[PDB]
């Protein structure tokens, strides 16, 4: 009775986001690859490729067009609905300001919500450089998107160039931004596995993420002293992230530590989050004692409600 989670890349930045989650190890997740483009798909590591629009494009891509990948989607909705089946919840990540991600991803997020996933969107945006098209396009999907999910996170391309100096790879970069969907999904599987002290459960990830919008998805891990406030600084602060934490309403919060977790501590974490909010949050809090950390502490917070 543990609750099935898949992960969904559509078009090209979704697939190579799927192929560097599998590369880096990624348990308990089902991989599904959707994309226009044969020879990206038959490169995809996933356990489930689905190849949409081969009539419309010949296993080309749909050269940047949101129409023919609107269209290439729906009409392969059944295979796509065949490869949800079972899901519990579903991350659709792709990247928009193309015409595979940009028309496909809204359409197959519609699909998994339609089913009774808890459908969670996390995209980006093209960089300035790609110019006001791209952008202007880009946004039309991102709209798409958040009428199709439960929620949304946003990534602007352009806050790579916040946290690269001038020799990072670009790889590098890349992988940054897939460390929000990979600790996000790993965040939500360990609490769903793990029994909390104070605990929470799947059902508690459905309160705080159904039908809300934009979101927060940030993970902290510190030691030593005043741990438990700089974990959830770090949780909160990421800069890759369109929606910040100010004003956020809803808050799902988890804290795993060892036997040394102390109730001051959590309260300090908790006032970190609330005060940053600079709202009266609804607060969904846990706690997990794990053992086998000593001096370490993970803070995992989900924010929605904006
Ligand atoms: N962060 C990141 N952005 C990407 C990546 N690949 C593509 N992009 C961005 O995603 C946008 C759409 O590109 P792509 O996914 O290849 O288009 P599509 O396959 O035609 O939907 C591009 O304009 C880039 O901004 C990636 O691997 N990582
Ligand atoms: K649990």
């Amino acid at each position: 009775h543990m609750a099935t989670l898949k992960v969904i890349g559509v078009g090209g930045g979704g697939n190579n986001a799927v192929n560097r989650m599998i590369d880096h190890g990624m348990n308990n997740v089902e991989f599904i690859a959707i994309n226009t483009a044969g020879q990206a798909l038959n490169l995809s590591k996933a356990e489930s490729k689905i190849q949409i629009g081969e009539k419309l494009t010949r296993g080309l891509g749909a050269g940047a067009n949101p129409e023919i990948g609107k269209k290439a989607a729906e009409e392969s909705r059944e295979q796509i609905e065949d490869a949800i089946q079972g899901a519990d919840m579903v991350f659709v990540t792709s990247g928009m300001g193309g015409g595979t991600g940009t028309g496909a991803a809204p359409v197959v997020a519609k699909i998994a919500k339609e089913m009774g996933a808890l459908t969670v969107g996390v995209v980006t945006r093209p960089f300035s450089f790609e110019g006001r098209k791209r952008q202007t396009q880009a946004a039309a999907g991102v709209e798409a998107m958040k009428a199709a999910v439960d929620t949304l996170i946003v990534i602007p391309n352009d806050r790579l160039l916040d946290i690269v100096d001038k020799s990072t790879p670009m790889m590098e970069a890349f992988k940054e931004a897939d460390n929000v969907l990979r600790q996000g999904v790993q965040g939500i599987s360990d609490l769903i596995a793990v029994s909390g002290e104070v605990n929470l459960d799947f059902a508690d990830v459905k309160t705080i993420m159904s039908n809300q919008g934009s979101a927060l998805m940030g993970i902290g891990v510190s030691s030593g002293e005043n741990r438990a406030v700089e974990a959830a600084k770090k949780a909160i602060s990421s800069p890759l992230l369109e929606t910040s934490i100010v004003g956020a309403q809803g808050v799902l919060m988890n804290i795993t530590g060892g036997e040394s977790l102390s109730l001051f501590e959590a309260q300090e974490a908790a006032d970190i989050v609330q005060d940053a909010a600079d709202e009266d949050v609804n607060m969904i809090f846990g706690t997990v004692i794990n053992p086998e950390l000593q001096d370490e502490i993970v803070v995992t917070v989900i924010a929605t409600g904006f």
